[PDB]
């Protein structure tokens, strides 16, 4: 399945980590979890 | 265009807010700015 989100802004800290903060809503749409890789590309 | 990232925990301030933060370095990467839409697909 394929999940549809809007773009928000990193924080500070996180800026440079490679990572895509996503709750627990989104995580369960996809069926991944903290630490698993997911694809990202542009509506 | 498409980038692999991987997933970390939302702040509970977004959770609900079908919201993804990603920063400026991804960003660029999939040519989305703040508050685009993006496409996320487990790999």
């Amino acid at each position: 399945k394929s999940v549809v989100a809007r773009v928000a802004e990193a924080y500070a800290e996180d800026v440079g980590k490679r990572i895509v903060r996503m709750d627990k809503y989104e995580r369960a749409k996809l069926g991944v979890s903290v630490g698993d890789y997911v694809e990202v590309k542009k509506v």
